[PDB]
């Protein structure tokens, strides 16, 4: 049958029926293989052995790649799916499977390798590290040929025992969703050798037959025995030919281990893999109807390299070949593709010129006016070798210049992009669009889709196409028929009609009138629609939403009006299928919201508005631009063009050569997305500054000024006096900033006053207003006052050094993060997890953490995601190390003829080195004498002050902070924490328990409780939560303790002061809700108090210190709960989808849950009591 | 001074010299060089930094990597002891390392991965699956050998910042115990580059001047912040070439990145890496004595691979070329080094018949018996290609 | 990984053979090795006491854990293999396994872990979920009172009698501390039978 597809499900679909079990864990962009396999087993699909696939979650890849390996040995057939860093871990297993000849596919979505950075996107590095496993090695082009050749792999292991890699380009292929053949189970299982199959069960370990393998040889003979393999090795490539006829009996559709595509007497041919293939194909039939002589060879199967298979397909006439390789091995003599073609020419005496070049790193953009730049150096009189494409490389000279743009695009391809808001629904209703032009025509449809780092509120952009001819654009859309921009905020920021085509189609959201028009668009804007005559269409989506009830949500009134007017199908039927996919896709909701969604197409149709815009728009002229302002070199020539869309335009000498970026640049992205934000009523405000500590993203502080400071203050600035003895004589004020808040509402929740002083407004009404407000409490002095800094009150006088994060509307991780470095940014040191701390922590070109007056703040580093606490550790002994030298220094300081002043701090600090306030006290008053000391010294005695004041950055203590989330604390990094916890390090480890891997979509983790569904739990987690505080407390010198912001505000100060303080490893486990939880996000601060007083969330805390003074060290913080448990779960979708999925297992798992929770509860009781 | 030593010690003797810490996580044959040098710190010795190494044992090679990572981003000079399956567990943080061009050390005591089977025992295995995480990778051919060259990657990583992997053959040259010139502390310091190690200490991680480093990138910018770092890696066999000359001053022993041995006008030549070369010079200078033209080049520097190098000491009269892999790549067209040497000498135009061999699994015998059979084999009417020895 | 398969409740026997070392590679220091031992990496001595595994696994409630040793007690070992085996699920048996590197009289290495539990040095427990199921308490302590001195079984080893040999002011110091540590040990396992 016709589906439409992306490589993902196409790759779990053969993937599901050919294997018995499926050990996996997740990592963009391979994961939704697994989710979905995990799925289709909790509704019963049955593989071509009338069972359902057996899906595992191990603790990491590594642990994945074990399970399969003994799987295998023991007689089960097993797959698995994975990329980038998981496959690296994979890799160790992967020569004991190769090198035993079990026969097994692993499924990669080819995705970069994290090197100067993270980059979750595609190109082969992943697969080119482990070419040397044993494992052969078979690349799809295409969604279609995700299908055929998954096939092709699963058939082939079973008759040669070597384990392949089938692997297509991440996101690129995997996400790309297309109108393909799916090939049905039963005639899978017609291709099957079944006597492979059963004498693969022979060969399992079985105590009624047993026998020995794994064993460990002397030098003697282990040389041999790994040539005894060579036959399987050789006769694969005929293995694989010969399935590959098998499936073009079966499809129509021919494979070959190398296939060729181009003219028959081509002189320039380029040797290429992966989805590139279907890009220089569609430019080689472009070529060569305009008479050049070019050709295209297309590796199939790169592990065995046939040098056979790949030579009979090259024609004669071939003098110059280009290899494209989509990876770099930085130093080698070329790239892997390169040296096999040029190793093979060789070794046949072929006088041909190789020249090998890098394209598409981290899915870079790789278009036919590329593919043409690639043909155009072969024509050249000398080609340019060890090129790039797609960059401008002017440090190196190594990229190839662009000089033309062609259209390659076959006539009668319809082109669309689409520019909506996160949330919208813009991306899933483009996503049904192809499956309505999919399954309803002749025509082939094909979507990839484009998503913002942000969490949400962020950009996204559709590209679709669909035409009589099969689609082989896999490159974004060059010329568009139609664009549709669904929020009209992006007019004016992002130049949305590029590339339109001369009398397209523009079709725009806004409640703008046609006269209106005129002022509203900019002028380049109306130029672009008079000049090329295009047709411009408006549609007023959010009045129509909010008059039925829909909210927000604009999809079905957008999606009604592009059919109406792309005249891709009849209308009438259009609307037909339109209906019929909101049954299908938002069904789940409710009987009422269908037909509040079906009385939006209807509404649709009838406000859609033609704008006749004056032929005049031709000859409009660009603004007046306003007064330009003096922004740092890296905001205006980084930060900004990124965020305008325009990053790949930035030459390679933009960008340093170790990926370091600069602090504190998230203050200049001001996004303002935030509907409503909080107002402040200085009449019911206690000044008690919770606001400030719960706010996500620090939107909201408290101000204190004298009353000379408010000189030029707005009117609206309108301050009180401030409550308490430090404060005494000085003005209040809770100022938020408009452009930086999410509009959440926590902070208004959290409000303790009698009469709520924070009520929550449309931003649009106050901006302006509370724009100026903050521009002026922005740029108060700094006021020293004595407010305790270990209360709530006390610590958010503190100025916080994490601020405009990229995580969510109301996040449950922020707030522990931003208190921190409120506390002690001025000296910590991040060593931070992958994960969403690392993604809304570090994402490039924008850096949340940011410094105070002085210019100090917390140096933040994230290196992988399994080795975040042995990567703090290491940090610890350096900068231990640091110190050290410095200590010599100032030793040697007190021998020499130096000021008595300086020799008394000098004496001060070495004895309270170790102490975080000493050391800041004697320290200061060191680098206060240093510059006059240095004048007034000459010859060694000089240059021994000049050492310290080189080394006078670590005179204060600092404080090593390791933060990531659960998945990483309880699963993959586990191991690594365990140990730096019990090495006795001077470290701080701040564990943010989401539940879930939060980041990845929300899969399950030891740290999810019983009962809870998510990701690769479908009919719910069985297994209690795994216990990290208690386990951690059984060292005895660990300071364990259990915190909860929205619980209780001052247990948490106190466990946080305790832990830093503590000389040795300290564990905070914070709870953090979250999306993935499915809670009304306003409420996020409510939810984390429920959590703790229904004795679902512990808060306690081990002091090891306790114990050194004959006390117990477990403190029971919360013994009593008073909230009902059950209900506690049924306030989150987390919990009740597990009724709506499986009914009657899930009423046994909520008296689990809750047992387990008073078992737990009566522990910490007993060592309490 | 003149002391007989193993290989194993001779580098722990220059790493404990050039590191202030060391992570380590035991594998043999590997593992006696972090055993030696944790019994050196417990006794005291200084390096050349006037203090003792900080010996960490973690929970695995993975933690041992990542410990590097971190230790070398907050400012210490750090190096590593490791092999085989151990390597590979540090390939995922040598990613990281090489990436963010961070000056460090890897010594390996190459060892044979575990296949259809564990071996002990000493090949390019390990070495050869971490050539493509941007590390350099230097060669010790003799227990003098791992002296002078384990000196030469600690002095020419401060200068290139790019990480080096100083490797030599498991049992076979790091548990052969030989006479050998010892080089002093004192002179290695006197050689040590500090205006690099200065500049090294002001890029750690520090509250007081901090910054953001390994963050996410986009599509956009991704692929040309990777060509950024192109300069480093293009400038570092310049810079291990001078490096080398240093220490021919201090040694009198000459290196090259690619060094030559045999008859000036030899027709068929042998490349080849680690101890082998010792075996198969030994038979060059009893083969060219008995009049055949013959010889043989010596690969030290295998990552980044320099051309130039490699031509400069290639005779104008070779005519066959015969490369010698101490690994397997099973199903590959040709082992690591043999593709190499077809690649370098296909883009210069030279027609010379190349053939690629497999030798020294798991430390199987490589004897002169053996490196005659590979001559004998080019000087056949039709050499044999993609073949074994021993 | 261990903690991985153990959680996830599969029907598996996982049988640690605790010899304190890296036997193999010639004895090198690990989180099994005990206080004030002195093993390579660890020239001075182990500061840190010993993980307790027995313990972090008894944590999940549904894992079957036992400490044995046959040199100690032969009735011991047979009831907590066949209890461990039956369970279905998972279960962890720490078997106390004398070694060379311990450096000890190999014709005695039976009698080694006898002194090791009679001196309080190494524990004999069984942790059995079974025994919740059926209202009672799943720990039971199979050797309550020590009658050995502490002291006295660590010079019986040269892995703790190199220590005064290599340190011997600090030497004095970890001896205090691992005798320490094996009653706190011993006081924790009878308040989880209590
Ligand atoms: C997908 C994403 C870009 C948002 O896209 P979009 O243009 O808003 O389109 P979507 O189809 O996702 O939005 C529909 C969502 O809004 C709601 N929806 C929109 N219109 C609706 C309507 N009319 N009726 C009912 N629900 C509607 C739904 O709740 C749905 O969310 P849910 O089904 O997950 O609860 C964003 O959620 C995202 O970035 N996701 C993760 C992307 C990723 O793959 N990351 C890799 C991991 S690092
Ligand atoms: C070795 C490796 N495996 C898997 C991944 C993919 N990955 C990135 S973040 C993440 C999970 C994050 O979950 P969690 O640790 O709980 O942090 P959170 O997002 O919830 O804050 C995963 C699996 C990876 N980057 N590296
Ligand atoms: S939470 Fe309310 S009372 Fe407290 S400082 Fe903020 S506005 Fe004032
Ligand atoms: S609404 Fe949310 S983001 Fe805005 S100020 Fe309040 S807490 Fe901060
Ligand atoms: S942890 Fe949850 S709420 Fe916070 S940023 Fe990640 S997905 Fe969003
Ligand atoms: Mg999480
Ligand atoms: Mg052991």
């Amino acid at each position: 049958p016709k589906q439409t597809l992306d490589g993902n499900t196409a790759a779990a679909h053969v993937a599901y029926a050919m294997s018995e079990v499926a050990t996996i864990y997740p990592i963009t962009p391979s994961s939704p293989m697994a989710e979905i396999a995990d799925e289709w087993a909790a509704h019963g699909r049955k593989n071509i052995f009338g069972k359902t696939l057996q899906v595992a979650e191990m603790q990491s890849e590594a642990g994945a790649a074990g399970a399969v390996h003994g799987s295998l040995a023991a007689g089960a057939l097993t797959t698995t799916f994975t990329a980038s860093q998981g496959l690296l871990l994979m890799i160790p297993n992967m020569y004991k499977i190769a090198g035993e000849l079990l026969p097994c596919v692993f499924h990669v979505a080819a995705r970069a390798l994290s090197t100067h950075a993270l980059s979750i996107f595609g190109d082969h590095a992943d697969v080119m590290a482990a070419r040397q496993t044993g494992f052969a090695m078979l690349s799809s082009a295409s969604v279609q040929e995700v299908m055929d050749l998954a096939l092709v792999a699963h058939l082939a292991t079973l008759k040669a025992r070597v384990p392949f890699v089938h692997f297509f380009d991440g996101f690129r292929t995997s996400h790309e969703v297309q109108k393909i053949d799916v090939i049905e189970y039963e005639d899978m299982a017609k291709l099957v050798d079944w006597d492979a199959i059963r004498a693969f069960r022979q060969r399992a370990l079985n105590p009624e037959h047993p026998h020995q393998r794994g064993t460990a040889q002397n030098p003697d003979i282990y040389f041999q025995s790994r040539e005894a393999a060579n036959p399987y090795y050789l006769a694969t490539p005929g293995i694989v030919a010969q399935v590959m006829e098998q499936v073009a009996g079966l499809t129509g559709r021919h494979y070959h281990l190398f296939d060729y595509a181009g003219a028959p007497d081509a002189e320039r041919v380029i040797v290429s893999m992966g989805s590139s293939c279907e890009v220089i194909e569609e430019t080689v039939n472009y070529l060569v109807e305009k008479g050049e002589k070019v050709g295209l060879i297309k590796v199939r199967l790169f592990r065995p390299f046939s040098a056979e298979h790949f030579l009979k397909v090259l024609p004669a006439s071939v003098k110059r070949i280009a290899v494209l390789d989509r990876t770099k091995e930085p130093g080698s003599l070329g790239e892997p593709l390169y040296e096999d073609v040029q190793t093979v020419l060789a070794e046949h005496g072929k006088n041909i010129l190789v020249v090998g070049g890098r394209y598409g790193l981290g899915s870079k953009e790789f278009n036919p006016s590329m593919v043409k730049a690639v043909f155009d150096n072969l024509a050249a009189t000398t080609p340019k070798n060890k090129f790039t494409v797609g960059i401008t490389d002017d440090v190196t000279h190594t990229s190839l210049e662009i000089k033309e743009h062609i259209d390659t695009s076959p006539k009668g391809t319809f082109r669309c992009k689409f520019f909506g808001l996160g949330s919208d629904g813009t991306v899933g209703a483009n996503k049904n669009s192809i499956k309505i032009i999919g399954d309803h025509t002749d025509m082939y449809a094909q979507g990839y889709f484009v998503y913002d780092s942000k969490k949400s509120g962020g950009v996204t952009i559709s590209h679709l196409r669909f035409g009589k001819q099969p689609i082989q654009s896999a490159y974004l859309i060059d010329q568009a028929d139609l664009i549709a921009c669904h929020n009209p905020s992006y007019v004016g920021r992002y130049n949305l009609l590029e590339g339109i085509k001369p009398g397209g189609i523009f079709l725009l959201n806004s409640t703008w009138s046609a006269e209106e028009m005129d002022s509203r668009l900019p002028a380049d804007m109306k130029r672009t629609i008079a000049t090329k005559k295009l047709k411009f269409y408006n549609i007023d989506a959010v009045k129509i939403a909010q008059e039925i009830g829909l909210g927000s949500r604009i999809n079905v009134i957008m999606q009604t009006a592009f059919f109406k007017i792309a005249n891709v199908i009849p209308v009438d039927e259009a609307i037909k299928y339109i209906k019929d996919s909101i049954v299908k896709t938002y069904g789940k909701k409710g009987d009422k919201i269908l037909n509040m969604n079906f009385a939006a197409v209807d509404r649709a149709l009838e406000a859609l508005e033609e704008i006749k815009y004056p032929a005049s728009w031709a000859d409009a002229v660009d603004e007046a631009a306003a007064t330009v302002t003096e922004e740092p070199e890296f905001i205006q020539k980084v930060l900004r063009p990124i965020n305008a869309l325009k990053g790949d335009e930035l030459p390679v000498s933009t960008f340093t050569p170790d990926g370091v970026f600069p602090v504190g640049t998230t203050k200049y992205e001001k996004r303002g997305i935030a509907v409503n934000i909080p107002q402040w009523q200085p009449e019911n405000c206690i000044q008690c500054n919770q606001c400030s500590l719960v706010c996500p993203h620090a939107a909201i502080r408290p101000y204190l000024a004298k009353p000379a400071d408010l000189a030029g203050a707005p009117e609206t600035f309108v301050t009180k006096d401030a409550i308490g003895k430090e404060a005494a004589g000085l003005k209040f004020r809770i100022q938020v900033s408009p452009l930086d808040c999410t509009g959440c509402g926590n902070c208004a929740d959290v409000c303790p006053a009698k009469v709520k002083a924070l009520t929550m407004v449309p931003l649009e009404e106050v901006t302006a207003v509370e724009e100026a407000n903050y521009n002026f409490a922005e740029q108060l002095p700094e006021v020293k006052v004595n407010f305790n800094p270990a209360t709530v009150k006390g610590s958010q006088f503190r100025q916080p050094l994490l601020e405009f994060s990229g995580a969510c509307a109301g996040c449950g991780e922020t707030p522990y993060v931003k208190l921190v470095t409120q506390l002690f940014g001025d000296r910590m040191i991040i060593a931070n997890a992958t994960g969403c701390s690392s993604i809304w922590g570090g994402s490039a070109p924008a850096c949340p953490y940011t410094v105070n007056r002085q210019g100090h703040g917390p140096a933040w580093a994230s290196s992988l995601f399994e080795d975040n606490a042995e990567f703090g550790y290491g940090m610890a002994l350096a900068v231990a190390k640091r110190q050290d030298e410095l200590a010599t220094a100032i030793s040697k300081a007190l021998e020499a003829p130096v000021s008595a002043a300086f020799k008394a701090a000098c004496e001060g600090w070495l004895a309270g080195k170790d102490d975080a306030d000493r050391s800041r006290e004697y320290g200061d008053r060191i680098k206060a004498l240093l510059p006059g000391e240095i004048s007034q010294a000459s010859g060694e005695v000089k240059d021994l002050l000049l050492d310290i004041d080189r080394q006078k950055d670590y005179l204060t203590k600092k404080s090593i902070w390791i933060i990531g989330g659960d998945g990483w604390a309880y699963d993959i990094g586990y191991g690594g924490l365990d140990h730096v916890l019990a090495s006795g390090a001077n470290v701080n480890v701040l564990v943010l328990d989401t539940e879930v891997y939060s980041n990845t979509g929300g899969q399950s983790s030891k740290a999810t409780q019983t009962g809870a569904v998510a990701r690769f739990a479908a009919g719910g987690k069985f297994t209690k939560k795994k216990d990290l505080g208690l386990m951690a407390m059984s060292y005895g010198y660990v300071y364990v303790a259990s915190v909860a912001m929205g619980a209780s505000h001052s247990q948490l100060m106190k466990a946080l002061i305790e832990a830093e303080k503590y000389d040795g490893p300290s564990l905070i486990i914070a709870y953090a809700p979250c999306i993935n939880h499915g809670i009304n996000m306003t409420y996020s601060q409510r939810e984390a108090k429920k959590a703790v007083e229904a004795g679902y969330w512990p808060l306690y805390r081990y002091n090891p210190q306790l114990a050194q003074e004959g006390k117990n060290p477990f403190i029971l913080d919360y013994k009593t709960p008073t909230a009902s448990f059950r209900d506690f779960l049924m306030g989150e979708i987390r919990y009740t989808s597990l009724k709506k999925q499986f009914p009657e297992k899930a009423e046994q798992l909520f008296a689990k849950a809750e047992a387990d929770a008073k078992a737990r509860l009566e522990q910490y009781k007993k060592l309490a009591e």
